[PDB]
């Protein structure tokens, strides 16, 4: 176990987006620049702890350019897209942890942890000595898909994390839209578009355009 030694507050107020939960937080702990929950577009990026050079590619360009032009990405700092989107991010991003702010998880991402700790926000549900179980990271992703205006999800298997939390995204009525990939690659976000359950981002560009627009960044 890997102690953080963050100094860590709490939030005054739970950000009204969690109003849409069941059961909301009725305290977050929370370490660097709260104001970053105060924005226009927050941009969950999640997805496959193991992503193909292609969709790490994509998963930067979005990352990059949404956070330069005011947007805020949110994710669960795990291993794969979550850190490629948050460091790629920064400063403009939030992570959701799914362990108390006391430790570091997971501990092959605490280079860039400490960086969203130091530049960005971490916010937990956790107050001390928690350690995620199974049960956790569950919980942590309904804070990272009811915090968020839209969801992409780069590249994702069959029952992975990911799906689990594309569901929420649609239980939640979130935008959900995932790259484009080959058939018989990432069958978890190509059932996504064969079901309907999101749209494919076809083209880079106009979506990021059309997104700060929808959301007047730009």
């Amino acid at each position: 176990r890997m102690k953080s030694h963050f100094q860590y507050s709490t939030l005054e107020n739970i950000p009204k987006a969690f109003d849409i939960l069941k059961d909301p937080p009725k305290k977050l702990y929370c370490v660097g620049d709260t104001k970053l929950l105060d924005t226009p577009l927050k941009v969950a990026i999640i997805g496959t702890r193991r992503p193909t050079p292609y969709s790490k590619q994509h998963t930067i360009t979005l990352a990059r350019e949404l956070a330069k032009n005011g947007a805020v990405i949110v994710s669960g700092g795990a291993l794969g897209v979550d850190i490629i989107a948050q460091e790629n991010a920064l400063p403009k991003t939030i992570m959701l942890s799914p362990c108390s702010l006391d430790f570091i998880y997971p501990t092959n991402n605490h280079k860039v942890i400490q960086e969203i700790a130091q530049n960005g926000l971490i916010l937990s549900e956790y107050e001390k000595d928690f350690m995620p179980i199974k049960g956790s990271f569950l919980a942590r992703n309904r804070l990272v898909i009811a915090l968020s205006d839209v969801v992409i999800i780069p590249q994702a298997d069959l029952k992975s994390g990911s799906m689990s939390s594309a569901r929420l995204a649609q239980k939640y009525q979130k935008p959900l839209f995932v790259l484009p990939q080959r058939l018989n690659e990432s069958d978890g976000t190509n059932e996504l578009l064969e079901k309907g359950q999101a749209q494919g981002i076809f083209n880079i560009q106009n979506f990021i355009n059309t997104l700060l627009k929808d959301y007047h960044l730009k």
